[PDB]
């Protein structure tokens, strides 16, 4: 289908079936839900290749071949009305970018841009003209897509628009009315005092302000960027206040500057880490080596709220993405390590799962429902974390939408405008913590992908791989130690370049002259205002010395990370933006003019305090209360938000959400090791309790600090001063009583609580318009969020191994409760109250500062002395939930008595006061109690009872049964939410299977069977000779699992070398000098055009390199391992590998969702050399993949594979049998297949990640007697011995 397009040719190539069986059954059942009689529906992908030059015969074949991918589903001949859905015209989907890279990397330079769409074929002869428009709607997201009626209509996507000129606003010729008009038109949202500034400014200059200059100024001065509320003066109840919000927060740093390396001086904070071995490839040798040096820790937590309300997936994706840029741009370069996610929404109201407290209060048309946010949002954030390569180890998810009697009387409080939170931690070198000086004449560079028109405008666009490439460049720079060319690096986020650049030069006491036409752009038609102010993603601005340019270029190219020099640093503090096309100057301004601050903001507010009504307990019984509480999304299991995101990448994850043999998501905090050779590390926890604000502001804030602390309490940290905090404030500024409450809240923690505990707040952010106004019926309605503080705690871990979890032990034990509520048992603004549609009287609060510090100090002591068996703090759901979740984690029973907890049983069980339950060895009870008394906690400590093998959850009181149920029953109820979420989001069959497996109490959980000695380093004799064979650690743009892959081969005695595909395509390296090659995991090219396919075809199409691989595979004694993406890549290299004729393809999972699981596999009999002596073994392994399902060409191909004896690994359930049941088998591979070898066994490919779990500490769960090495370390040692 080759049709012209003015200057280029627009080729139309037909793709494979786009929708799976269950997906189609869903669409049809959804059509009838609107009375649309549709006989049958058939979707099919269609590719559109806008190419410049002609495509030769052999090249046309290679193109078609690039475009044949994905699951081999049922293919039908088109029939019915056609509806082509494609990205909206003038927009370039991320798919287009990655797919076009591949085309280029395959030598198809003629391809100007590849783009995809989905051709729907609907048979429904009954539908009217109007009913059709209704159908087209169900088939596309109006925010980013459009529907066509012809495959020809796709030409409208590659149109060449003429470069738009800069527009001037005639102030000199029309007066102030010119700025008034533009402010409205361009939508600048400038306050009267700002228009005055602009008027005087340009009057003094004597010229007209360009639109680009006005927008740039407007963006720099918005609330989001200026934070006027946080720096404003205050008058509360007719009384002037001495400090601003910011100043009060800075107070925590003044009283406690301990361990802080940087704060409020970067877009991230830095704290002291631990001296450990930083592992990376040397610049000169290309070999990975351990560098003994301090690995300081940086942190940051951001919010991408508003965007998420309009378009969830991209809104969440870019929220995490922009935050990753802030970490990477810390100082002169830093490396992101682990992530965290936060979500706050209104009631889910899941169809057919309506909860007792849920009421429909309507919502604005312009935004999406609570459910859609939780359906697409998490996938969006996880998408960026997965494709980029940083584990998502902790987070929170809370629902709240209720008409309640609060500070401003009866109102609708909730989250129609959601809280989308993303943050993380990272490592940074000591000498890079401080930003260097910007020398005059320094080249100003933009690192990242070509800009597009973004910022309806709230619909973002993420290209995670692009950022992965950029990060690799930043990594090469800081690894150059002193030679690090990066002088000053800054991230590009809000305000696009118009903000980022003026900020970079300004922070360096310089100015900058730029060239608009030096900026990389994907769409020519942009105006100077659009090229300079657009908010496209994956961009960094940095400064590099003139003489270091050749090096920076050498680095960017090797990583395929696009960059561009767009300006020069100048002496005079003056911003200049020249345009070469029109030969004019869009920007010409003195920096103090553009950055000139308007008068200080001053808020005169008054206090509002909610009356608060007693809890009406008419329909409240302890039994129904338990059932209700476990069904509140805030309390319920979060598996739908956890398994969708990677949790093992980097091989440094010690403690993830999933806990124990039964992998229950109840881990209170996250923990990572500082490196691949140390037991030190970092920790992350989250404290949040927003509902409490609807009654008391300071209390809610205090509780956030408290919970964060109690959630991290069971980790070996030491001095509390090591725990650094991040404070994120979500509020509805202007709303009655929120301003006085926010000040009171910020003060409560900034001036009082945090300084008293010795806790610093080096980072923070704000989002001040957390409200939503609309008209559902005939009148005005409003959904106001409560003041919402989200505290993120961070700390250097002393010993990663001593971290405690909620996994109970059935051995002789003692369940002790640390009740920090001091008997208060408050029920106000709790989960119990929410579950019965109420707010209640009085909420919880930090009752005694000294005891909270004492609590933490005591916990630190018990953790160091190894006197604790388990720990779980009390938060949402109360003591009931803490105990329930512990039982869930230990897969056992609980026998507790609550008579000493006060006469009010409901209160003792459902109050959300700080504290928790510790489990100690029975013989250790008295000593632990005495210790707990030493910190003055005796009155708060109460012996609850003990953990017992079984299925009974029994709560008594002096001699009466207060509550008793099947532990499995509570567990299954507690799961219903994630079950329902997975049913509507994933393959119903999978979600169901996973849910039903939890009802089977006989589940033994993950267990081990070892056919060999886990501690016998069989490679030691070899390593001892000093002779170290080199292994080619092969990566491609997008690979993110290469470092831990090299560290694994390193421990086995190899000298791992960093071999990038560019290195091969450039002749810098040759496989001839290697006896071993390993293809690493990740998301090469963002898995576009089939996971692993672009990477593989990149080799196959370049005959020189192709032969390099074939020659390697055809040698007599060479080894080759392929993990994950590598497994997928190599499976497409069958023609190059001898004895791989029977290998299968790896495609989309049956669940149709990314699976990051700790799955149990068994080592089967095969010629495989890397699995020597492991046959028969059964151990769990890291699984992070979305296209790992084995697929054969027909049953004959599968029988043939089985009879040839090529299967190396199979998934097995916890009972030991090979299973195709989910999630024990995460992808749905036939006969549990996830590893296959060749006839000679010299080549082995597999989906699981053995290299991520070679260290016992990197295993989510493992037997208590394992030493340093896990069973999987054997794979690597086997490779060394085999080489000799
Ligand atoms: N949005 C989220 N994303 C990822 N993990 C999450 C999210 N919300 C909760 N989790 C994880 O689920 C587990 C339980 O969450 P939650 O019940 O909120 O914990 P807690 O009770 O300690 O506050 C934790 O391990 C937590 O990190
Ligand atoms: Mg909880
Ligand atoms: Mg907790
Ligand atoms: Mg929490």
């Amino acid at each position: 289908g080759l049709v012209p397009r003015g200057s280029h040719m627009m080729e139309i190539l037909r793709g494979s079936p786009a929708l799976s069986a269950f997906r189609i059954n869903k669409l049809l059942a959804r059509f009838q839900a609107a009375n649309l009689q549709v006989h049958n529906i058939y979707a099919e992908y269609v590719h559109f290749a806008d190419l410049n030059a002609p495509l030769n015969d052999s090249e046309q074949a290679q193109l078609t071949r690039l475009l044949q991918y994905g699951p081999a589903l049922s293919s039908h001949t088109p029939a019915g009305k056609l509806l082509l859905v494609t990205p909206r015209p003038g927009t370039i989907s991320p798919w287009s970018s990655k797919a076009t890279d591949i085309a280029h990397n395959c030598g198809l330079q003629q391809v100007d841009r590849l783009e995809r769409g989905v051709a729907y074929y609907i048979e429904a002869s009954t539908l009217t003209a109007e009913q059709w428009r209704q159908v087209a709607a169900e088939l596309h997201d109006r925010m980013m897509e459009t529907v066509f009626s012809s495959l020809t209509d796709a030409e409208k996507l590659f149109i060449h628009h003429q470069p738009a000129p800069v527009s001037s606003v005639d102030l000199l010729g029309e007066g102030r009315q010119a700025l008034i008009d533009a402010n409205l038109r361009l939508g600048l949202a400038l306050a009267e005092d700002e228009i005055d500034y602009l008027q005087e400014a340009f009057t003094k200059l004597g010229r007209n302000p360009n639109d680009i200059e006005l927008y740039m100024f407007a963006q720099a001065n918005s609330e989001h960027c200026r934070h006027k509320i946080f720096n404003a003066d205050w008058i509360i109840d007719g009384k002037p206040q001495p400090k601003s919000l910011f100043k009060m927060i800075k107070n925590t740093f003044e009283t406690t500057p301990d361990y802080v390396l940087s704060a409020y001086k970067d877009n991230a904070a830095v704290m002291e880490g631990s001296a450990v071995g930083r592992y990376f490839a040397d610049h000169n040798t290309g070999r990975y080596d351990f560098h003994q040096e301090p690995a300081h820790i940086l942190m940051k937590v951001e919010t991408h709220n508003h965007p998420t309300a309009i378009s969830p997936w991209p809104g969440a994706a870019t929220g995490s993405g922009g935050e990753i840029r802030d970490e990477g741009a810390t100082g002169r370069g830093a490396k992101p390590k682990a992530g965290l996610i936060g979500f706050s929404v209104s009631n889910l109201r899941i169809p057919g799962f309506e909860q007792p407290w849920e009421e429909d209060f309507g919502k604005p048309e312009r935004i999406v429902t609570a459910l859609d946010i939780m359906t697409e949002g998490p996938l969006g954030g996880a998408a960026f974390n997965n494709e980029f390569g940083r584990p998502a180890l902790t987070g929170y998810f809370r629902t709240y939408e209720e008409k309640v009697n609060s500070h401003n009387g009866e109102e609708l409080r909730g989250y129609h405008k959601p809280i989308m939170l993303a943050g993380g931690i990272g490592n940074i070198r000591a000498d890079h913590v401080q930003k260097g000086e910007i020398v005059v004449g320094a080249k100003l560079i933009v690192l990242g992908g070509p800009a597009m028109n973004i910022g309806f405008a709230s619909v973002q666009r993420d290209n995670p791989e692009m950022e992965r490439r950029c990060q690799e460049v930043i990594d090469r720079c800081w690894q150059l130690g002193d030679a690090n060319p990066i002088l000053f690096i800054h991230d590009v986020g809000a305000g696009g370049l118009s903000n980022a650049m003026p900020e970079l030069v300004s922070d360096g006491g310089r100015g900058g002259k730029f060239e608009l036409r030096d900026i990389l752009s994907d769409e020519p038609g942009m105006s100077p205002l659009e090229i300079w102010c657009n908010e496209s993603q994956e961009r960094y601005v940095l400064a590099v010395a003139a003489d270091q340019l050749p090096l920076f270029d050498e680095l960017c190219k090797r990583e395929r990370a696009p960059y561009a020099v767009i300006g020069d640093a100048t002496e005079e503090q003056h911003l200049s933006l020249h345009d070469n096309h029109f030969d004019n100057q869009p920007i010409d301004l003195p920096l103090d003019v553009l950055l000139g601050k308007t008068p200080k903001m001053t808020r005169d507010v008054q206090t509002l305090k909610a009356k608060g009504d007693a809890l009406n307990r008419a329909d409240i019984t302890i039994a129904d209360a338990v059932k209700r509480v476990l069904h509140l999304p805030t309390v319920a299991e979060k598996t739908f938000l956890v398994t969708i995101g990677d949790r093992t990448v980097t091989g440094m994850v010690a403690r993830d959400q999933m806990v124990g043999p039964w992998q229950v998501p109840v881990a209170d905090c996250a923990v990572t090791t500082a490196s691949l050779d140390s037991y030190y590390g970092e920790a992350m926890s989250i404290g949040e309790r927003a509902p409490v604000a609807l009654l008391d502001f300071a209390a809610s804030a205090r509780l956030a600090v408290g919970e964060a602390l109690t959630n991290i309490a069971a980790t070996q940290i030491g001095d509390i001063k090591r725990i650094k905090l991040s404070a994120n404030w979500m509020a509805a500024a202007g709303h009655p009583g929120e301003d006085a409450g926010l000040y009171d809240a910020v003060k409560a923690v900034g001036e009082e609580l945090c300084p008293q505990l010795g806790l610093t707040i080096p980072v923070g952010k704000d989002s001040m318009s957390m409200k939503t106004r609309w008209q559902e019926g005939n009148e005005q309605r409003e959904m106001t969020s409560p003041l919402s503080l989200v505290i993120s705690a961070f700390a250097r871990v002393e010993d990663v191994r001593h971290t405690l979890t909620p996994q109970l032990s059935t051995e002789d034990n003692a369940l002790l409760l640390i009740d920090l509520g001091k008997g208060h048992n408050a029920l106000g603004a709790t989960a119990l109250a929410q579950v019965y549609r109420q707010l209640g009287d009085k909420p919880a609060d930090v009752r005694d500062v000294a005891q909270l510090k004492g609590f933490y100090d005591a916990m630190q002591a018990l953790v160091a002395a190894r006197k604790l068996l388990a720990w779980h703090d009390r938060s949402d759901g109360g003591l009931l939930v803490t105990l329930a979740e512990m039982a869930f984690a230990g897969h056992c029973g609980v026998q507790v008595d609550i008579a000493a907890l006060g006469d009010d049983h409901l209160a003792a069980l459902f109050n959300e006061e700080l504290g928790g339950v510790i489990q100690v060895r029975a013989e250790d009870r008295d000593a632990v109690e005495a210790l707990l008394a030493q910190y003055g906690l005796a009155d708060c400590v109460h012996y609850l009872g003990q953990a017992l093998a079984g299925d009974r959850f029994v709560i008594t009181a002096n001699d009466q049964t207060v509550f008793s149920e099947s532990r499995t029953t509570l567990r299954v109820w507690w799961a219903e939410t994630t079950w329902q979420m997975q049913r509507l989001r994933d393959n119903p069959q999978c979600a169901d299977q996973e849910h039903e497996a939890k009802a089977n109490d006989t589940d033994p959980g993950l267990n081990v069977k070892l056919s060999f000695d886990i501690n016998e380093d069989i490679a030691a004799p070899y390593i001892a000779t000093g002779a170290r064979p080199k292994v080619a650690v092969l990566r491609e743009q997008g690979v993110n699992s290469h470092v831990e892959m090299a560290a694994a081969f390193h421990r086995a005695g190899f000298d791992a070398i960093d071999v990038h595909m560019s290195d091969l395509l450039g002749g810098r390296i040759g496989l001839g000098n290697f006896h071993a090659l390993v293809a690493c995991g990740g998301f090469s090219y963002g898995d576009v055009l089939g996971a692993g396919e672009g990477w593989a075809k990149s080799i196959l199409f370049n005959h020189r390199v192709r032969d390099e691989f074939e020659t390697f595979f055809h040698r007599p004694q060479t080894l080759a391992l392929g993990v994950c993406n590598g497994c997928q890549m190599m499976s497409n290299l069958r023609e190059l590998i001898p004895g791989s004729e029977l290998w299968p393809r790896f495609v989309r999972n049956h669940s149709d969702r990314f699976e990051a699981r700790f799955s149990l596999v068994e080592v089967t009999q095969s010629p495989s050399l890397l699995l020597q002596g492991m046959v028969g073994s059964q151990m769990p392994i890291a699984v992070s993949h979305g296209e790992g399902r084995v697929e054969v060409r027909d049953d004959a191909h599968l029988a043939a594979l089985e009879s040839k004896g090529l299967v190396a690994l199979r998934y097995v359930d916890n009972f030991g049998k090979v299973t195709e049941t989910y999630p024990a088998n995460p992808n749905g591979s036939p006969n549990g297949i996830t590893a296959v070898t060749t006839e000679n066994g010299r080549v082995t490919i597999m989906m699981p990640h053995p290299e991520r779990v070679f260290r016992t500490v990197a295993n989510s769960w493992h037997p208590e007697n394992w030493g340093e090495d896990s069973p999987w370390m054997r794979i690597f040692r086997n490779a060394r011995k085999q080489l000799g």
